[PDB]
């Protein structure tokens, strides 16, 4: 097996003389064959805050991690690093990573306080922002690191390990090689394949500190509840093959695809790709926005539906994504607030919207339930509701139904509930 | 690698028309196969309180689960499940669980609160017994599930994950796709001539069936049939898996100590410390039509050797294998100190279930130092003090302490009945 | 795969009569072809407190683990094994473990008050040290096993599981179990030495705690692994402590030689004690030379940057680059040495010197490096070290150290820490 040198939303060369080292929601840095040497340019989307720059590569970096603060260069095979931080007050400095025979350098980060090496053989290689040695730790071999602020979400792999994930904060540990259930790949992106063999198209923390990957699936992984050990859990919130199958109108195609850059609470940053390379390519088109969705649709249900005509989706189908996703992000939100605190000021009434949403959808599913005789079903999706109005509004609801021992039985829970 | 559907007990059609979707001790549900359609019969053990049923299946539903409230039907290929109520007065419910391209259901189970189903891509999905949706999990590929109330036992395998299982209650996960000390089937030149090839072709893990035990602990019986439990998993530091019963060990006591192959285990469940099952004979391993009444297998602890039971087995007939009581007391030993520790463990946290539990432990508890007395006699028979020291320090009972005493003095050893009164008094002053 | 027999620090019969069977800080335990039987010879290194025995095997031992309180045997084909007190005060007893058709014993261990043995199928047999059964598991195979005191490190092994690590502490009145099944980062295998890789394919040449009961591992890549943190589960990290290869490089003056090896024996704070075979074969042969010591380095040094320092100038190492392994491997040693005088207390009667040498080598590794710092006008960096020393008098020295580099607001800044140190006290 061959260790690959990984970096988020990296591109190959394919038959051109460019590829982009990196992208993310900050920027995107890209490479061009110059002779025997190369030119990298580091280039930002929000040009009011950063300046777009470039620079003559004489090494050969295939290694790159960008973030608000500074800029990560590595070359993989002679294991010399470079950081430039964007604001040149701060002076750049140059290291060299000690590498055995056929020890590769395999991916790197890099936070405001932090610089980090991953390598083929399965060393973790720690630095402060300004290159002073910290730890030097032994793990399964690393194929894929990402970084914000104080934490670090590393991905190990090898044919002795299994696919594994660690997640650390500033030293612990609340994950150490814990199975990744990300799942493997199985034509014209044959390069990508062998410039990507894990098929990791990039990951991530979201903007408040969740740990996102997103594989060959096309499927964004949302990792939940990773304060609590016993409690994690990995969330497939985005299946972007299914959303564009639902843009398209129900048709097979194969010119459009996903390239992840970060998530914003509920949005998806990307950009979308036309053509038969599933990366994208010079010159870079502009940014997407994709909204999360969860994997609740059924393709053969949308086609038995859609058979008379964007599809369209029936509303209890879509009233049980509502219900699941609100569910899910408020989960989430609370446990930020409740650890982190408030992070942006409109979290407060991002949530309470949020549990407004998370019963709207409930009593949805409620009226198709009484619409269908289905007593015990209603009853139990009653229970599921938060707030008392909604409640009150389920007697409503249940009170045009004619189930009269429904409404009895609602009641009692509000008796409950008023304890 | 390819993902097959898997059911509890379920068994492969073979080249009849006929076969078992999935039994327990519950009952049994069989389909035929009837030109385009199939014939499933859902039957039951305790004919007095169950109705048996019939009705035709025009879908092809190849995964299934029973239980004392309802069975789950489950079509792999289309991701429609069904969920049919014993009683009438529920009505049924059929959903179609989204799937990918190459996407199929692996495993389905269901409680009287939970429904669950498992695909061959690791996605997990939770509902109530109504059909509500109440989480969707990526995990690593399912390839059996089993379920009880609220607690959940998965079987996870992956090319780039190995084998590992899960443990989890709703949400809180006791293990988390640790590995699983489960062997796993050796398809060579001798099984690929064998009988029961088709056995392993609808069933690649070997996996013959798993369940919850009658008292909540997590079971699994593989190709190795031999029966797997996993202790202590309330305290995820202190957990541990127990080969508690090796049915090819037994019957080969049975048999008379000679090598059968004509016998085999059907699992069905594991009640305190009876296995529930199906004895097959034949050249096939797993139980076809029509189906035998249910055996009892009592479970016994691995610790003896073939060679060692043979010789005294000879000397015993001169003078079913016949066991020297010395001998045997190690295996009564182990065994009554495993099954103590679960239902101890049981009491204190879920507390009686069925209303005898203490009466039960307490009876348990007696063979455990009976058992130790008679490893402690054995050891005074032969002048080793320290080794019947350290028999004492395990007895419960403080009359079972009392009773070593005897045993020392009639063996002459006053020293060994010194610091035995010394257990007793130390013990006496700590209350 | 095939699984085999190991015993720590084992070596092969090759084209010999004789093999060790097991070698340790104890002593060492070696077999000798005679004819239809086997010369068994219990050596130790204390000739003062143990007494070196011989007997014949007729049985052909193949597995053996030896402590400071008796010596343990397995045959990993007919699953007998014995134990074997050092004082005959104590009787030997003999067992039989239960195999089923191809299972195998691969590992055996013992304490004060268990026998341990694991088998190819993953079963794993518990005695206490009189034979009496005390538990029956299944786990992932074990492959090797080590055990100081009450104390015992697993490692685990199969094609459906990969390579894993267990730790726990059963005692004489209390249970822990520290790491049941965690993945244990070390590098597997991939001539003269055929002999050795058929005699161990894991490739794992020694295992055992430290004298301070830390976990160690030494591998075919001949680094010594140590795990840090061990009694607290979220906090535990491997630490590659000693790349032999790379210091036997320095050593030889840089240059790559292929007949010098090293076999560990143990660990001492901050020594390897081991065997240095020369020739051909990796493992050592009879008669034993007499213990090495190789000292514990970070490796953190490159190869070519070491060559072109040493031309400019055994290697000799610039004390600004030495200073950042030094200032690393004091770092290391300090977590450690903290965290068995917090827990266990002192162990030997001079820990609480050789922790506050061990700062002081701290600090020192640190003020070098921030003069480094203050070289290059880089006050950042050089500020960064200075939030990482303990002693106040270091924070002094700093201070001098920045006021000769004509550093002002260096030394501004770092009075600060001096000035908040001493109110938070």
């Amino acid at each position: 097996f061959r260790y690959m040198p990984f970096s988020p939303a990296g591109t190959p060369f394919g038959f051109t003389d460019r590829r982009y080292l990196t992208m993310n929601e900050v920027g995107y840095v890209s490479t061009v064959k110059n002779s025997e040497q190369y030119s990298i340019t580091v280039s930002f989307f929000d040009v009011g805050r950063f300046r777009e720059y470039h620079f003559e590569d004489l090494f050969g970096y295939d290694l790159c991690f960008l973030n608000e603060k500074g800029t990560l260069f590595g070359q993989s095979k002679t294991g010399q690093i470079q950081y430039r931080p964007h604001d040149s007050i701060h002076s750049n400095w140059t290291k060299i990573i000690p590498l055995q025979a056929g020890e590769r350098i395999t991916s790197v980060a890099a936070t405001p306080v932090r610089v980090i090496v991953g390598t083929s053989l399965g060393y973790f290689r720690s630095f402060n922002q300004f290159g002073v040695p910290f730890a030097v730790e032994k793990t399964s071999p690393i194929v894929a690191l990402t970084a914000q602020n104080y934490r670090v979400f590393s991905v190990h792999y090898s044919q002795f390990h299994g696919l594994s994930y660690s997640l650390s904060e500033l030293k612990r540990y609340y994950k150490r090689e814990c199975p990744l259930p990300m799942s493997l790949p199985n034509d014209a992106n044959l390069d990508y394949y062998n410039f990507n063999p894990m098929g990791i198209k990039s990951l991530f923390f979201s903007s408040y500190g969740d740990p996102c990957i997103f594989g060959s699936d096309n499927t964004l992984l949302l990792l939940s509840k990773w304060r609590s050990p016993e409690e994690s859990k990995w969330l497939p919130i985005l299946d972007s093959n299914m959303e564009i199958w639902k843009m398209s109108g129900g048709k097979e195609t194969t010119d459009i695809h996903v390239w992840p850059l970060a998530l914003a609470y509920d949005t998806l940053n990307c950009i979308l790709v036309k053509g038969k390379h599933i990366w994208p390519e010079f010159p870079l088109p502009l940014p997407s926005e994709m909204e999360i969705r969860m994997p609740v649709f059924v393709k053969s249900k949308l086609l038995e539906e859609n058979k008379a005509i964007e599809i369209q989706i029936p509303v209890s189908m879509a009233a049980e994504e509502e219900y699941l996703r609100s569910k899910v992000l408020s989960e989430l939100l609370t446990d930020t607030l409740e650890n982190d605190g408030e992070m942006y000021g409109n979290e407060n009434e991002v949530l309470a919207a949020l549990n407004g949403a998370y019963d709207k959808a409930l009593l949805r599913l409620f009226a198709s339930a009484c619409s269908d005789q289905n007593v015990e079903k209603a009853l139990s999706l009653a229970h599921e509701l938060k707030q008392d109005r909604a409640l009150t509004a389920a007697v409503k609801i249940s009170e045009r139904a004619e189930l009269p021992s429904l409404v009895k039985k609602i009641n009692n829970i509000r008796e409950a509930r008023y304890e």
